[PDB]
């Protein structure tokens, strides 16, 4: 699925994501825009091997299973498939463990690169939230 930007916000308010670890809603718009334009189908391969799924681009080398990633881990115990579900649940759930990983939202390569210091509330704005 491919949200709309406003239809977004919400599924990640709803889901708990606004102010989670202190990263205001529109930093999670942000990343996701950058990560996978908003295309929940996203997956990219990297030269590691591994591969990002989903609206947050979540790899596989320790976060989920993909069955081809030699002596990775699955630190959110799913397998990657999940994160490609058009229900953003799972990507949520997962994402809110790696943004408590120790480095908050840098281990998003895009969010350091691309929202990290910008205006972000402009994300959400129009929004009915
Ligand atoms: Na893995």
């Amino acid at each position: 699925k491919v949200f709309g930007r406003c239809e977004l916000a919400a599924a990640m308010k709803r889901h708990g994501l606004d102010n989670y670890r202190g990263y205001s809603l529109g930093n999670w718009v942000c990343a996701a825009k950058f990560e996978s334009n908003f295309n929940t189908q996203a997956t990219n391969r990297n030269t590691d091997g591994s591969t990002d799924y989903g609206i947050l681009q979540i790899n596989s080398r320790w976060w989920c299973n993909d069955g081809r990633t030699p002596g990775s881990r699955n630190l959110c115990n799913i397998p990657c498939s999940a994160l490609l579900s058009s229900d953003i649940t799972a990507s949520v759930n997962c994402a809110k463990k790696i943004v408590s990983d120790g480095n908050g939202m840098n281990a998003w390569v895009a969010w350091r690169n691309r929202c990290k210091g910008t205006d972000v509330q402009a994300w959400i704005r129009g929004c009915r939230l």
